[PDB]
């Protein structure tokens, strides 16, 4: 039936960015953007991502991708548009102070008292400061990218679930009855986030080693400022936002295929946080007293706690964003836990390659 | 709950254009575009509209609106974008030749033989030529407008039915279960096309005299060119397109509230055309033999024939596009049978007024 040169599945930060770069790299190549949710999609990972760009999230060898992504952020993708991005130093609080060029927490939080009251200076005396860290809303980044892509002639299909079939895509909708509709495509970019691996598996039998982890983002209602630095401890992050802090748990491991997030087992009372997060908090309460006061919103059940599924490339919690061609014309785009520092770069790199194999 | 300064209901040619002009006139005023179909929507009137701009469709006093709309068309709304628009003269074939500055069909179709074989020069000797007529695809116009509006920060909501409530809008969706969601709005533009009058009636008890007519656009598979002029006879139009002609029936009157298009009663055989169109054809077959040959696609039932509902302002088949504020902050935007010559103008006029009352 109808056909497109390029079909991008997924309108989150990754797919939206990739569709944008492809519209500027290959404007003569028709592109269709398919998203099963809306635009934006508050049921996705991109919306809850803390949006922290930090030199501490750059794996060895990825300095080029990290800086290019940073430049894009401050330049709003070079679209003459507005993208709220503030300069906010990031501190990696540490116990026994001894090693590389660290900084005494006492001095680091000199003009930031609202961040001091959260911890215990004695149990976290030193830190690794990153003066170039930045904060932004991934949701705004993604929307901006989608908008610009659409303003550039990108086909748009929302509230549509894409299914991969040999040669093209099958689109499912709802009018009440289903509406299946196939379409040919020369190139298909799978930017379904954490759902990307399964998509290609159940659709084309293409096996991968990628995994997925469910991460919650409970809020900490304690005084915060527009310039109060991002803080990290034992892998946990305190992202100042909306006058408070958003707690970004560490991912210790991938979650199994058959797993339903439940959480709730704190000192004899059922909460909305997973057992693992609960344990982490208990282990950080002394160092970060704020985790033991009235600030943290624990909720009653997992339903009251903001959460999302993030892809884990290769199943590694610390693996960066990446792309790969699993078959002729078929690419799998993965963002992941480091997408805030390396996300755009991986979408642009994929766009360049796709654009070339078309010229 | 959540609120917007401006909410535009309907993403067809009218709503899409209005949302575009509002984004440029009042960029600082948030705007949400709601459409129950997709983008584009091939289930709307805009998609089937012949897109004919002709000085013969300008009612007295509407010359300013007509020319402004024409300028927008050739300039693609001034968006530096591409909008296919060709120069195509329009001929209003007439019987007894005698009156204003007419032109002998024989000379008018001098270099256009493929248009001559459709009629009988004797029964239609003279015509009223319009050298400034233009043809374009309303669908492309609308999409372009929506795209540009989105690239300008216009909120977008598709596959969502809007319902007017005191103060704001109620949004219905489908995930399988319904999802009602209200939103406050300072200004609400009702660009639901033919469904606009009922919308406000069943939602706010606001009575109007506007009507609706169902018009079909059967195709005539006979030789056509990129420069073959648009032809009209006894109110019927032959719009050259895709190597053929699209038949644009005349609207003699409005269709009643409880009316289901059926059609099909030609010389003892059931077809897909309404009785009225059938009669018109019979009355034009002599003058336009092409209507009696193998060219016309009659179909078996109305389901096989391209059709759409068009609003009739004031219930008058020949009334132009218009807007009105039926209540504080509530506007009803109507396109209609003359939207190809006056549509943009009415959407821009409404945008200016809405923008001013906000400033
Ligand atoms: N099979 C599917 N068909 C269409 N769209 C999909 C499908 N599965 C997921 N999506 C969309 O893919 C998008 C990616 O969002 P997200 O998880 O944030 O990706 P990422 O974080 O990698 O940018 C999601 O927003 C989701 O709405
Ligand atoms: N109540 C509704 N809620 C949301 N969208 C609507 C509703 N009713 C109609 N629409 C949309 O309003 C749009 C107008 O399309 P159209 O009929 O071509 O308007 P017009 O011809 O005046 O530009 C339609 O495309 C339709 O999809």
């Amino acid at each position: 039936e109808e056909a497109f040169d390029i079909v991008v599945i997924g309108a989150g930060r990754m797919g939206a960015a990739c569709a944008f770069y492809l519209r500027q790299l290959a404007p003569g190549r028709s592109l269709l953007l398919v998203e099963e949710g809306g635009l934006p999609n508050e049921e996705g990972a991109t919306i809850l991502a803390p949006g922290v760009w930090t030199a501490q999230d750059i794996p060895a060898g990825q300095e080029a991708q990290a800086e290019w992504t940073r430049e894009q952020l401050l330049g709003a993708l070079g679209s003459g548009k507005t993208l709220e991005v503030e300069d906010r130093p990031l501190l990696h609080l540490l116990p026994a102070g001894e090693g590389s060029g660290l900084t005494p927490t006492l001095d680091a939080l000199a003009d930031f008292p609202e961040a001091l009251a959260l911890l215990d200076p004695a149990r976290l005396p030193v830190a690794r400061v990153d003066p170039r860290a930045l904060t932004y809303r991934p949701g705004s980044l993604a929307l901006l990218a989608a908008q610009q892509a659409i303003g550039q002639g990108a086909g748009l299909l929302l509230n549509t679930r894409a299914e991969l079939v040999p040669g093209g895509v099958r689109l499912h909708r709802l009018t009440v009855v289903h509406e299946t509709r196939q379409i040919r495509a020369g190139v298909i970019i799978v930017a379904a986030g954490a759902a990307g691996p399964a998509l290609v598996e159940q659709g084309l039998g293409l096996h991968t080693r990628h995994g997925r982890a469910y991460r919650q983002f409970p809020r900490l209602d304690l005084l915060s400022g527009a310039q109060t630095p991002v803080l990290r401890a034992s892998g946990l992050t305190l992202r100042p936002q909306n006058g408070g802090y958003t707690l970004v748990p560490a991912i210790h491991h991938r979650d199994p295929h058959g797993y339903h997030p439940a959480g709730g087992s704190l000192t004899g009372v059922p909460t909305g946080l997973r057992r693992e997060l609960l344990e982490d908090l208990v282990g950080l309460m002394d160092a970060v007293p704020a985790l033991a006061g009235e600030g943290l919103e624990l909720g009653r059940s997992s339903a009251d706690v903001p959460g999302a599924w993030l892809a884990l490339p290769g199943g590694r919690p610390d693996a960066p964003p990446q792309a790969e061609e699993l078959a002729p014309g078929l690419h799998l785009l993965l963002g992941g836990p480091l997408a805030d520092t390396l996300g755009l770069a991986a979408a642009h790199e994929l766009a360049q390659r796709v654009s070339a194999s078309l010229e």
